[PDB]
């Protein structure tokens, strides 16, 4: 009852890139003539509620501001600091996967921008494992977490294995290779494969991926969110990286050195259409914590403009480091 109202706000809540926020302001929702806005200053989050002209405000306790961050929405926020976000399970240190808990408050989790200043030049090597790294993880799909999403509809993962292969990515498809984009006759196969019903939405979805997967574009934007090394884009997510990979071992280490542990969990993918595409491109590494088997998630969000070509070439100069966006968090088992 009152939980919809609740995550309905919360929803609302946006980034502040705004050069007329509030000092301190990292998110701000405005809601029919009110105006939140979320503050930190010296790591002490402020809410400051505006009606008009009156402004009130309230300093949170470190505890009822982590509270606030587990209800903010799956959006990349300068939190200045990598969180950690509890599921509600318990973990254990005989396990080797994340429960499923921590898997679903890992898809939904905000995340802490890694500051960018010293992003790293596009290289003639970006991109050049795209092909294979979308291949390998599709192909181990079945078995993952990856789920990819258009306009919040998932795309069935047959689908995307049906696609990709008639782009001819395969395990020896040559890295360098510009992908040839399908006819309109090659794509209405696998789309009318994946859809049989008949239901209006579903017709709607057989025509929406039917434009897509005909836009070089688009194709590139889904595969792009594969590459491997996306997330690499300086110095600095480089160092945050270092101290996560550290204090997973050490906990590995120190709670479960038997224990076998898998690597990752696959990809979360959001694209939407601006034609350009916005990527939301999730990793979820495992991240061992105090209390059992966690989850890093790392997320790297984009712009792919509209004559992008499906190709190494064409990614990395569409796609520089510069405008990618990296955030981090750690999603722990109770």
């Amino acid at each position: 009852a009152e939980k919809h109202s609740e995550k309905k706000l919360m929803d609302s809540f946006s980034p502040s890139l705004s050069q007329d926020k509030m000092d301190g302001e990292f998110a701000h929702a405005n809601i029919d003539g009110i105006s939140i806005r979320l503050c930190l200053n010296k790591g002490i989050c402020s809410v400051f509620y505006l009606d008009g002209d009156k402004i009130q405000s309230t300093q949170l306790s470190s505890k009822e501001y982590n509270n606030l961050l587990s209800s903010l929405p799956p959006k990349q926020f300068n939190l200045g600091k990598v969180h950690t976000i509890t599921a509600p399970v318990s973990g254990n240190f005989k396990t080797h996967k994340p429960a499923p808990e921590v898997i679903e408050t890992a898809i939904n989790c905000c995340t802490s921008i890694i500051p960018n200043d010293d992003y790293f030049h596009v290289k003639d090597t970006d991109f050049n494992s795209v092909w294979h790294d979308i291949y390998r993880d599709i192909r181990a799909s079945d078995s993952n977490s990856t789920k990819i999403y258009f306009n919040n509809i998932e795309i069935p993962l047959k689908l995307i294995a049906d696609l990709i292969n008639e782009l001819g990515i395969n395990e020896f498809i040559d890295s360098k290779k510009e992908l040839q984009m399908l006819s309109y006759n090659q794509v209405n196969k696998i789309i009318n494969s994946n859809f049989p019903q008949q239901d209006l939405c579903f017709q709607t979805e057989k025509l929406l991926f039917t434009s897509l997967f005909q836009d070089p574009a688009f194709i590139s934007a889904l595969t792009s969110a594969f590459w491997q090394s996306l997330h690499i884009t300086s110095s600095s997510v480089e160092h945050i990286y270092a101290q996560i990979m550290s204090e997973n071992i050490e906990n590995r280490l120190n709670f479960m050195p038997e224990q076998r542990v898998i690597n990752n969990c696959g990809h979360i993918i959001k694209i939407n259409a601006v034609r350009a595409y916005e990527v939301s491109s999730s990793i979820l590494p495992s991240h061992i914590t105090c209390n059992g088997v966690g989850i890093n998630k790392i997320e790297t969000s984009y712009l792919v403009h509209a004559g992008t070509l499906p190709s190494s070439e064409g990614l990395r100069n569409a796609i520089p480091p510069e405008s990618r966006q990296v955030s981090f968090a750690i999603i722990s088992p109770d």
